């Protein structure tokens, strides 16, 4: 048996296997090291309705707990990032004297802080008890509990109807998408959308960002796929819009079904899928065979250095690392350690390769040789900033959207 | 009509007719001076260049005020600084740095780096941020003098400056004294393709002297012995693209560089017929603007426009939109509050008077910042005003 849609229930076709993997945000003292969960990483596509899925769920209660360490508000271009969300959506999907608006995976608030700030009645949903305590902190409101049919269907009972339920990196982690939609059918109001964005597929293929392939994205979500899915639950896709953020994704805005014109951008992003050619299970084994290519030269990049003496450490203790040390065998011997400025994650091992995760100030302590970066999508700020790196000459290692030392 | 770039003759395709200085905003009693000129632009049919059909005199002509732009440049300077300023003593250079937001963020990775700014009071805006200024403008002088007494630089940047200076030829005989070995030019202007997409002709205007685009940028960069490198589209201004330009055959162009040309092609900007379409459409908007104000003001409702835009004063002129249409603009630039707006005379009243009462319709000049404008004035929604909007087309919201 291959794998079953958990959209439409139809066989998927496995195209890239990324072998045994460790939760991506478990990050581990020397105790737990011998405990430590495993599952099979692995990407398919439905050959019937075309989602881009991991072939098997982690338990959401392993990656989604009090103590995920993953605090939306640490970033700086988020924060700005998250204002303009609130502003655009206040602008834009509000109705009445007291409209609602809905977040589903509010994290640390970061988004809805603004949405409270203004006046504007709102609730959050965050099973994570620990960034939820800082959302609340903020002035938020929030449920910690799942979003799904039934906590929805309360909420509407006790709050009313929502203008909008928004969502960031969190529709792509949730596997049981029939179910939050039955929710928002429940929960929206007579003009009310639900307006996701997650990382995008047509990015991920173009730049080779197998990293972001992880237990947390469930699905490589594209506008094709997101049309069949929303269609499938009584809605219809009638925006999107690329953003730059989290290394490329997409912003879709789902409407009943009829409720709505679709915008041209949604035809033109479309068609731009069918240029790429996304939807050819083909392209999806070429990126496969690119993902190979990657993990070979940059194995092998890691491997001479090591010949040759030199320092190489890790910068960015990402949760999208996981996948890169697993996949292609990077432990201490290649890479010493990884800098990082979480405070949760420092003094900790990473997971599965257990590089030693350090503070910030240690790149300094002395300057390494080289730096592996994998908070890539923040390579200009990092790059600019580590001027005496530099100096001292040092090198950066970047591996999307291939291997190559800067 | 000549071209300003390579001299030969320049096809007119729209006139804006008689318009004023778009940042000449009158006190009540000095409105009888008041300067004009013929607002129209054309295309170049030998390199292309689409630029204005008469230059304002230079003589008759604060970027952190802006939380946008505040951010967008943070982001500049560390692009500039990752990329382009590597190796043991790097120098960029800045054209019209302002108050010095982007090299604020230079001096403070400790690197060397020269605005030029002519404009006084910015400048010492950004002196006293610790930013080198010299108080010139750049052109092949100034430029080559600082090559003499500073070295070469490895990046030349400017940022809505490049369009605004017809002479373009001294800028890169400058940039080509002044430049090392693998240099560059970096500049980021409003986009012509995205003026002629969205109608945005309100881009147009005094300062605006060229509406750059791949095509006309790339055979600019030629006749001046520099090639189009890079390019990259950019949402701040209603749309811009940055360019790179280095020496010709020092660097290969990017792929981005040919996928915008192939837009180009697809929209067909280099037919000056794309470019009449457009003048058509800018009259239709003009024609669907002031018959909607027209039949609101017959209704009896109140409309009143939001933020006093230098931009703003190519629409009231051409539109011929004065008081009587709308009846002030509310404005949050204390030097533009309580004075008369250019050429049509709206008067403008700091942000608190939109509330005093709530207009039934907001005219939205401010059109870059819709959602954040938008996003800030609930109760006026609440209370059932709406929005006008006339970039793509003319509707309410
Ligand atoms: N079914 C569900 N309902 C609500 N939140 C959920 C959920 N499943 C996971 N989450 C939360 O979704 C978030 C994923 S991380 C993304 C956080 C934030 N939206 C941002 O974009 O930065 C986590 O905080 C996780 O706890
Ligand atoms: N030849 C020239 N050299 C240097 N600066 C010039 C110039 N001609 C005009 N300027 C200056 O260029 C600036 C254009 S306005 C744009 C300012 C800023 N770069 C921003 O993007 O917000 C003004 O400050 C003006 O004084
Ligand atoms: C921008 C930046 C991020 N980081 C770290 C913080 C996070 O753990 C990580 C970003 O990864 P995330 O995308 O998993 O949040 O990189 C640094 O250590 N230094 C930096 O300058
Ligand atoms: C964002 C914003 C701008 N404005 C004004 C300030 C400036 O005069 C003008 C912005 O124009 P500019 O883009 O030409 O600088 O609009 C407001 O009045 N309120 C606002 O909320
Ligand atoms: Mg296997
Ligand atoms: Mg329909
Ligand atoms: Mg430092
Ligand atoms: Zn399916
Ligand atoms: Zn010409």
């Amino acid at each position: 048996a291959p794998a079953r849609c958990r959209v439409c229930g139809d066989t998927v076709d496995e195209f890239l296997d990324l072998g045994r993997q460790p939760l991506s945000d478990r990050f581990l003292t020397p105790a737990d090291t011998d405990g430590e969960f495993f599952y099979r990483l692995a990407v398919g596509r439905c050959h019937a309705c075309g989602m881009v899925q991991l072939t098997e769920e982690v338990p959401r209660h392993l990656m989604f707990h009090e103590e995920y360490p993953y605090h939306s508000s640490g970033s700086s271009v988020m924060r700005e990032h998250f204002a303009k969300v609130a502003q655009r959506l206040l602008a834009t999907e509000l109705t009445g004297a007291d409209p609602f608006v809905v977040e589903i995976g509010c994290n640390d608030g970061i988004m809805l802080r603004a949405v409270h700030e203004a006046g504007v009645r709102h609730l959050g949903f965050e099973p994570s008890a620990g960034v939820a305590e800082v959302a609340r902190s903020r002035g938020v409101r929030v449920r910690t509990e799942f979003f799904e049919k039934a906590t929805a269907t309360a909420v509407r009972e006790s709050e009313g109807p929502a203008d909008v339920i928004y969502a960031a990196n969190t529709m792509c982690h949730i596997p049981y998408l029939e179910s939050v939609f039955q929710g928002a059918d429940a929960l929206l109001g007579p003009d009310g959308v639900v307006v996701f964005e997650d990382p995008y597929l047509g990015d991920i293929v173009a730049k080779t960002s197998f990293d972001q392939i992880y237990d947390e994205h469930f699905y490589l979500f594209s506008a094709g796929s997101v049309a069949a899915m929303a269609e499938r639950f009584g809605f219809e896709l009638v925006d999107v819009e690329r953003l730059p953020v989290h290394g490329g994704e997409v912003r879709y805005t789902l409407a009943r079904r009829g409720a709505r014109t679709p915008t041209e951008a949604v035809g033109r992003l479309l068609a731009e899928e069918r240029e790429q050619g996304l939807d050819d299970l083909a392209t999806l084994r070429t990126f496969a065979a690119n993902v190979h290519t990657v993990r070979d030269e940059l194995v092998a990049l890691l491997t001479r250095l090591r010949a040759e003496g030199h320092r190489v450490v890790g910068y960015g203790a990402t949760a999208k690392s996981a996948t890169v040390t697993n996949f292609c065998g990077i432990g201490p011997d290649l890479v010493s350690f990884v800098c990082d400025t979480t405070p949760g994650k420092q003094h900790r091992l990473t997971p599965g390769k257990h590089l030693p995760v350090r503070p910030a100030e240690a790149f300094a302590d002395p300057y390494p040789d080289y730096a592996l970066l994998f908070a890539w999508n923040h390579a200009d700020e990092i790059m600019a900033k580590e001027q005496e790196f530099r100096q001292a000459g040092g090198r950066w290692i970047l591996y999307v959207p291939e291997v190559r030392v800067l």
